[PDB]
């Protein structure tokens, strides 16, 4: 019982997500192969490889948001305020989406697959990596399809409570149709489990905390002179 209008909205979202991601292929610094043991330079090269993946992701996320129906109707100031806050959360959703529970690794851009050890080997701290993997496993147990991921991202974008939002009324009104679509879609997909929808919305709660956990990781780089490139530092370093 999805209405025609809801079906159309969902098609648009899934088509946009697909196109934007394919556009992230249409060259990152390599993962260091052939390094010496305990190497300063190897570690920095790993970190640099990761910062460049993050820079690819942020561009994909902005490109996707611009395609989300209603986003560009908002004032430009609100567009920026919404994307600034949602970028890390959407990035962690797309990360969770690429977790393989069999291997316990994350695969980025098809070719780049990494373990907890590999993230640690690049200089990221256990206090950040562990909750990300915990979240990824919890996301895996939900079994979201492409429509559910796209809808959840749209809902995340139109959060009226982000810092410096000018027209929170308009933002909340834009969130409504996407919340309503996800409610309808989840009922049809799994009618016997009436909790899958609350459990999904609850992942937005966890993402808020992960953003805070991420802020602490960013801060921990300041007392080990391992700083972010300027682009990432602008959106992430307070
Ligand atoms: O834009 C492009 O064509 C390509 C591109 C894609 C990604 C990035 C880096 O990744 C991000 C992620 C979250 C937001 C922005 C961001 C934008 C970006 C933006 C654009 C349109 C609507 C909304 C947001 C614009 N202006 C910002 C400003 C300000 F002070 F206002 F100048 C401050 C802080 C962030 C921003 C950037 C930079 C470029
Ligand atoms: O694959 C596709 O098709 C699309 C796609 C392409 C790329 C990506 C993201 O790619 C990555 C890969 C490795 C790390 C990050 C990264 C994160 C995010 C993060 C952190 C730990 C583990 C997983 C993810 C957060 N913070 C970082 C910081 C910090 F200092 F903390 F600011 C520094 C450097 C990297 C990071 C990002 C997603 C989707």
């Amino acid at each position: 019982q999805l209405t025609a209008a809801q079906e159309l909205m969902i098609q648009q979202l899934v088509a946009a997500q697909l196109q934007c991601n394919k556009r992230s292929f249409s060259k990152v610094t390599p993962w260091p192969l052939g390094a010496d043991p305990q190497s300063r330079d190897a570690r920095q090269q790993r970190f640099a490889h990761f910062t460049e993946l993050a820079i690819i992701s942020v561009q994909e996320i902005v490109d996707f948001a611009k395609q989300v129906p209603g986003f560009l109707q908002l004032g430009r100031e609100d567009q920026i305020a919404l994307l600034k806050a949602s970028t890390i959360e959407i990035m962690l959703l797309e990360t969770a989406r690429r977790y393989n529970h069999e291997t316990e690794c994350i695969t980025f851009l098809k070719d780049f697959t990494y373990s907890k050890d590999d993230f640690h080997r690049a200089g990221l701290q256990v206090e950040f990596i562990n909750p990300i993997f915990e979240f990824s496993r919890a996301m895996r147990r939900l079994g979201l399809d492409d429509a559910e991921y796209a809808l959840l991202i749209a809902i995340n974008i139109f959060s009226a409570d982000r810092p410096n939002v000018q027209e929170p009324g308009r933002v909340e009104a834009l969130q409504q149709p996407y919340v309503e679509a996800l409610l309808s879609y989840t009922r049809i997909k799994r009618p016997q489990d009436q909790l899958r929808f609350p459990r999904m919305l609850m992942k937005l709660v966890s993402l808020r905390t992960l953003s805070s956990v991420h802020s602490e990781q960013v801060f921990a780089l300041r007392l080990q002179d391992k700083k972010l490139p300027p682009l990432l530092s602008e959106i992430w370093d307070v």
